[PDB]
């Protein structure tokens, strides 16, 4: 599996704070002016290092302490009004304001929720204020607890190895050694995400892509009112059918008649040899057509994979259903002395890797949608085709798990979890 912790934030305040103390011990800096470079970089000390020996002004100007380098006022030029020199304060870019208005500023910016990226209040002015320098100016406790919250929140948030648990209200961070897209679970709130975006877990496609997918699927007009179909008429009888199963390969009960719910078309096309439904039938020189024929072809590609994650997304909800009442029935056998857990623990297993893996390819149809033609779009349509009809297969099985015995079952679990398998390590990439 993916190696990551779950720390609490005594925990991460104690693992920041003491790269904070190397970092401002090893470069003869504060250690305020030590948290901006750390900030600043992602707290890569190495990186922090070899540019501290490439250019030290330069990394000092990168990272917001120094001025780019190409007697007193008296007069703050925020407020106009005439004020002491201790009361006039100013950073290294010696911009000076008086204290009052320096105060207002650091106000006003954590009230609304603003840590780390306190400036300079001069225009253009790339200068960010140091802690040492925000906290005497905030009078009240409740402003400087806000101000460290929204600081550790923003060293999490830029630390290269750490991420804040999305989970509402979950005062946990995620660590881990070598950063990734890959899943990562909370063990307080048992919340499942992405490392790097911080977003639903998307294998194989990377964080932009399934990004720009997921908005697409909410903004284009086809899509923002789309409602998948609960019903479908029979392709031989016409009956009404209605899909409360996730398994896709559909048996007509008055006509036993097997056929696709994507397609209407019939079953005996998608075994796992042969299997076709799961690729885009695309024009070879349609680029040599008119606007119009091409827009409409766009329309047709986007449609037939948007089509799909849809349905396998409402797949994955009514198979949930169909291992809740699985579970109830293990749970009758077990109070009625039918059994015992251990003999049909066979059953939950193969419901949770049939979950597992329809996570996955439904996650592949946006993968397949964004790639450019060429003989590895053709593999991983290969893998995905493979791994959709073994995924039916055992969806299909689990549905009627009393007509099918637990040797054939375990096969099936294993057949779907090797195709499953395969296409991750072909695809999911850096
Ligand atoms: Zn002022
Ligand atoms: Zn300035
Ligand atoms: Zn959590
Ligand atoms: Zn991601
Ligand atoms: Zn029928
Ligand atoms: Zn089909």
């Amino acid at each position: 599996e993916y190696q990551f912790t779950c720390l609490t934030y005594k925990e991460s305040e104690g693992a920041l704070n003491e790269h904070m103390t190397s970092l401002a011990s090893v470069l003869k800096v504060s250690h305020s002016v030590a948290k901006l470079i750390l900030v600043n970089f992602h707290w890569q000390v190495s990186e922090i290092l070899d540019r501290y020996k490439s250019n030290s002004a330069q990394l000092l100007v990168e990272a917001r302490v120094q001025p780019n380098p190409s007697h007193p006022p008296h007069h703050c030029a925020v407020c106009m009004q005439f004020v002491r020199k201790e009361n006039l304060l100013s950073l290294a870019c010696q911009h000076q304001f008086c204290r009052s208005c320096w105060e207002q500023h650091c106000s006003v910016l954590v009230k609304d929720g603003v840590g780390v990226g306190v400036s300079c209040m001069a225009q253009d002015c790339p200068l960010r204020t140091p802690e040492d320098f925000v906290f005497p100016l905030l009078p009240n406790e409740e402003l400087r607890e806000k101000y460290r919250r929204y600081l550790f929140r923003d060293y999490v948030e830029s630390h290269y190895q750490l991420q804040l648990c999305p989970g509402a209200d979950c005062p946990m961070v995620i660590r881990v050694q070598e950063p990734r897209a890959r899943r990562v679970q909370c063990n307080r709130c048992n919340e499942v995400f992405c490392f790097k975006c911080r977003q639903m877990y998307h294998a194989p496609t990377d964080c932009a892509t399934i990004r720009k997918w997921l908005t697409k699927c909410a903004d284009d007009s086809e899509t923002a009112n789309y409602i998948s179909a609960h019903t479908k008429d029979c392709p031989k009888c016409n009956i009404c059918i209605e899909k409360n199963g996730g398994c896709n390969h559909m048996q007509c009960s008055k006509c036993k008649h097997d056929f696709c719910w994507m397609c209407l078309g019939d079953w005996k096309t998608h075994g796992s040899e042969y299997y076709e439904c799961s690729r885009y039938k695309e024009n070879p020189d349609i680029v040599n057509q008119s606007q119009q024929a091409q827009a409409r072809e766009a329309l047709k590609k986007y449609l037939f994979y948007f089509e799909r994650w849809e349905n396998h997304n409402k797949s994955l909800q009514l198979e949930a259903q169909t291992y809740q009442r699985i579970h109830e029935k293990i749970q009758e056998r077990v109070m009625n002395n039918l059994g015992t857990w251990i003999d049909w623990q066979y059953l939950q297993n193969a419901a949770k890797l049939l979950a597992k893996c329809r996570y996955t390819l439904q996650y592949t149809y946006p993968y397949a949608y964004y790639m450019e033609s060429g003989p590895r779009k053709k593999l991983f349509e290969y893998q995905q085709a493979q791994l959709e009809a073994e995924i039916e297969n055992l969806s299909w099985k689990v549905e009627r798990a009393d007509s099918y015995d637990r040797g054939d079952l375990e096969n099936q679990m294993h057949i779907a979890e090797q195709r499953r398998r395969t296409l991750l390590k072909d695809f999911h990439d850096t």
